[PDB]
DNA sequence: ATTTTGACGCT
C-alpha cells in the first residue's frame, strides 16, 4: 500500500539509431537511401556477411548474420555497402566515428549511457524536473510529440496507423493531470517531449534517424523503444506494466535473451513475463540465486534500479579476427603476422583514443580460440601495456600465448588458430 | 563459415 515502492523515482530513456551502420553508408553515398540495402564484411565466402540491413530489405525477408548470396536469393536489387578493409581485416571505424557524432549530441541534453556503437541510455529525471518548472502548469501539446506512441492505447469505446498512433495519443494527453509537477505520468510526457528534441536534433545534425523508448527504467526504456521501430519513439508508463508484460515472452527481457531465462521458463513453467507475480521473493532467489531472484522479483512488477551510469566513451578498445576452416592459422609465421597486423590497428586507435580523452590504456588482454573447442575464447591471458608500439605488443602477445603450441616442430603452429583477440583495458587518466 | 566487437558477473 502507502509503503511499497513503484520504480516511478526516474525517467530513462533509450535510444537506438535504425539500422545504424545502412545509414552511416546512405548519408554516404546518396544511391542507397530509401532502398533495399545492407552492410556486408568481406565479400570472398559466400558474397559476405550481413551486418546491418535496411528496413526496405528486411520487408524481403533479408536479415543480420544472412550470407550476402542468400539474401540477393531473397532479395535481388538488394544493394550492398562494404565494410573497409585494412591490414587484411574488417575495419569499424567510420561506424565508430559516427557514433561519437550521435553520442556527442545526445551528452548535450542529459547525461548519457553508451550502451552499444549505436545506443545509448538517458537518464532525463533532472532536465523533466527544469522543463517542468518552465512550463508553468501549462499543457503539453499533442504538437510537442509527433512521433511519440503511448503503448496500451489507444483503448475502449481509424484504421491507418497514423490515425491509431494519434487516438492513443490524444487519449493519453486528454487524461493527464499538469498541475501535479510529481506526477510520473507527467514526467514521463515531459520526457517523451524531450527525446522527440533530441532525435529531432540528431536527425538535423547527422542525417541519422533514431527509435526511442522513454519509461522509468532502463529495461522498460529498452522494452519500448524495440514497439514503433523505426524512426518513431514509445512511452511506456507504470500502469501499461501489466498488460504489457500479460503476454510479453520472458526472452524480450534485457538479461534474459539467453541461459537464464531458459532457465525461468524451464524451471517455473511459464512463458510470459507477467506470470512471474505469482512467485514469492524467496522462491525466486531459491531457483536463480539472492540477486537474479530480487531482480526478477521487482522488473516482473515494472521496477528496477539499475543507474543510467555516466560513461560515454567505450571501457575497452579492442580488435579480433577469425580464422576458420581450412585457414585457421597453422604456422608461427601466420600467428606473428597477424598479432602484428591486430596490434597496428590497436596502436592506431589507441594513439587516436588517447589525443582525443586523455587517457592511456595500461593492461592488454590476448585470447586465442584452438581448432575444435566449442567455445568463443579457449584461452586469455594478460600482460602490461606500457607503450603503444605496435611491434611491442604483437611480440608480448605472442609471448603470452607462445606456450599453447602442442606442436614438437619449431615451424608448425598445433591445434590452429581459429581466433585472434587484442584488447586494450584498465584506462587511467593521461 | 557470421564476424567483430563491447560490458559485466562468478569464483
Ligand atoms: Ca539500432
Ligand atoms: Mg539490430
Ligand atoms: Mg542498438
Amino acid at each position: 500500500g502507502p509503503h511499497m515502492a513503484t520504480g516511478q523515482d526516474r525517467v530513462v530513456a533509450l535510444v537506438d539509431m535504425d539500422c545504424f551502420f545502412v545509414q552511416v553508408e546512405q548519408r554516404q553515398n546518396p544511391h542507397l537511401r530509401n532502398k533495399p540495402c545492407a552492410v556486408v564484411q568481406y565479400k570472398s565466402w559466400k558474397g559476405g556477411g550481413i551486418i546491418a540491413v535496411s528496413y526496405e530489405a528486411r520487408a524481403f525477408g533479408v536479415t543480420r548474420s544472412m550470407w550476402a548470396d542468400d539474401a540477393k536469393k531473397l532479395c535481388p536489387d538488394l544493394l550492398l555497402a562494404q565494410v573497409r578493409e585494412s591490414r587484411g581485416k574488417a575495419n569499424l571505424t567510420k561506424y565508430r566515428e559516427a557514433s561519437v557524432e550521435v553520442m556527442e549530441i545526445m551528452s548535450r541534453f542529459a547525461v548519457i549511457e553508451r550502451a552499444a556503437i549505436d545506443e545509448a541510455y538517458v537518464d532525463l529525471t533532472s532536465a523533466v524536473q527544469e522543463r517542468l518548472q518552465k512550463l508553468q502548469g501549462q499543457p503539453i501539446s499533442a504538437d510537442l510529440l509527433p512521433s511519440t506512441y503511448i503503448e496500451g492505447l489507444p483503448q475502449g469505446p481509424t484504421v491507418q496507423k497514423e490515425g491509431m498512433r494519434k487516438q492513443g495519443l490524444f487519449q493519453w494527453l486528454d487524461s493527464l493531470q499538469i498541475d501535479n509537477l510529481t506526477s510520473p505520468d507527467l514526467q514521463l510526457t515531459v520526457g517523451a517531449v524531450i527525446v522527440e528534441e533530441m532525435r529531432a536534433a540528431i536527425e538535423r545534425e547527422t542525417g541519422f534517424q533514431c527509435s526511442a523508448g522513454i519509461s522509468h527504467n532502463k529495461v522498460l526504456a529498452k522494452l519500448a523503444c524495440g514497439l514503433n521501430k523505426p524512426n518513431r519513439q514509445t512511452l511506456v508508463s507504470h500502469g501499461s506494466v501489466p498488460q504489457l508484460f500479460s503476454q510479453m515472452p520472458i526472452r524480450k527481457i534485457r538479461s534474459l535473451g539467453g541461459k537464464l531465462g531458459a532457465s525461468v521458463i524451464e524451471i517455473l513453467g511459464i512463458e510470459y513475463m507477467g506470470e512471474l507475480t505469482q512467485f514469492t521473493e524467496s522462491q525466486l532467489q531459491s531457483h536463480f540465486g539472492e540477486k537474479n531472484g530480487s531482480w526478477l522479483y521487482a522488473m516482473c512488477r515494472g521496477i528496477e534500479h539499475d543507474p543510467v551510469k555516466p560513461r560515454q566513451l567505450p571501457k575497452t578498445i579492442g580488435c579480433s579476427k577469425n580464422f576458420p576452416g581450412k585457414t585457421a592459422l597453422a604456422t608461427r609465421e601466420q600467428v606473428q603476422w597477424w598479432l602484428l597486423q591486430l596490434a597496428q590497428e590497436l596502436e592506431e586507435r589507441l594513439t587516436k583514443d588517447r589525443n582525443d580523452n586523455d587517457r592511456v590504456a595500461t593492461q592488454l588482454v590476448v585470447s586465442i580460440r584452438v581448432q575444435g573447442d566449442k567455445r568463443l575464447s579457449s584461452l586469455r591471458r594478460c600482460c602490461a601495456l606500457t607503450r603503444y608500439d605496435a611491434h611491442k605488443m604483437s611480440h608480448d602477445a605472442f609471448t603470452v600465448i607462445k606456450n599453447c603450441n602442442t606442436s614438437g616442430i619449431q615451424t608448425e603452429w598445433s591445434p590452429p588458430l581459429t581466433m585472434l583477440f587484442l584488447c586494450a583495458t584498465k584506462f587511467s587518466a593521461s
